[PDB]
């Protein structure tokens, strides 16, 4: 379950003693990227969490780029959503066509007789 | 977890006696490529973390080349997004064509009388 992992984090950042400032520090920073410490309003809020959203919404494209392969099918069907009826169109154009040739070729039959 | 390298490699950090300057060299470099020994700005933050960041770009095309499988699928959809549009385009111009040729062969109807 997620808590062993936070309640690890929140431990390792009270305590402690002589030259432990930079894992301090270290620590802070993955306890705040992942919602838990509460920027204190003066300088992560707007450097680190900034950052950190930015790349919550950076890798959206990283991740649907391995669900693309279902992407490009979604496109291609898409289009065909619309090209094939291309077909359709042809065949209401090939009726008309088929009238005034029947059209023509009664006229046909009314001049050969002369 | 993550701590506990990050643990070990704090500790080597510390420590040591007669004969370990390669060792916790190397041990110091690995420390800081990964984002927790904090370059004191003399050398490291512009050679060896400039490499880093370089090779934090560096290996954005190889892993994509790994995740191109379905990147020429999307180039090939997104340009066929486009190509197949020409099949309509076509069939306006079989209906331009058509009722052009509607307008031809009522005039050979009529020539046809004499």
């Amino acid at each position: 379950d997620p808590m062993r992992p936070a309640i690890q984090g929140i431990i390792l950042d009270n305590i402690d003693g002589e030259g432990l400032d930079d894992f301090k520090e270290y620590n802070r920073n993955q306890l705040l990227i992942s919602g838990i410490a509460k920027p204190r309003n003066e300088k992560e809020q707007q450097i680190v969490q900034q950052a950190q959203m930015a790349a919550q919404s950076q890798p959206n494209p990283e991740m649907v780029l391995a669900q693309a392969q279902m992407v490009a099918a979604q496109a291609e069907a898409q289009k065909a959503t619309n090209e094939t009826a291309q077909t359709q169109i042809k065949a209401f154009t090939a009726q008309q066509d088929a009238m005034e040739s029947q059209a023509n070729t009664v006229y046909k039959l009314a001049q050969a007789r002369n």
